[PDB]
């Protein structure tokens, strides 16, 4: 799907491993999808790329759970419709303390995003949910 204002989040939590795949039209992240001609356009892309480099902050992961970034890919053309793909593998020393997942911070920092669609998979099974700025929590 490429619906402006909607992003997909796949989440896989197995023991100490946390895996996060975000797919999004750029419209909700930089505010356009045209090539980055100008240099008030180039700044807008650098800002986005920077917030996407700090997943512990953007996904508001508890510090209690001792989560570390193992690895991180950010593919996009901007790095005539355009997507942005972000992939993160994370290692958490105390995953028992990963109770909830808030996209509150995400909606804060990319407010042109109206909805995120979450797949979660753990050893417990598969969970699905539309998150909105109102309703932005999911129980793991
Ligand atoms: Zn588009
Ligand atoms: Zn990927």
């Amino acid at each position: 799907k490429h619906e402006h204002g909607v992003a997909q989040l796949n989440v896989a939590l197995d023991g100490k491993t946390l895996e996060l795949e975000l797919d999004s039209p750029a419209m909700n992240l930089v505010g356009f999808e045209h090539a980055a001609s100008t240099d008030a356009d180039k700044a807008a892309v650098a800002k986005a790329r920077a917030q996407l480099e700090k997943p512990l902050e953007l996904f508001a992961l508890p510090v209690t759970a001792g989560c570390s970034v193992a690895s991180q890919e950010l593919r996009s053309p901007l790095f005539g419709h355009a997507d942005i793909h972000a992939h993160y593998q994370l290692s958490c020393e105390k995953p028992e303390l990963l109770k909830l997942l808030t996209l509150a911070e995400f909606f804060k920092r990319f407010p042109a995003t109206q909805k995120i669609q979450v797949q979660l998979i753990g050893p417990d099974g598969q969970k699905g949910a539309d998150l909105a700025p109102a309703s932005a929590e999911l129980k793991l």
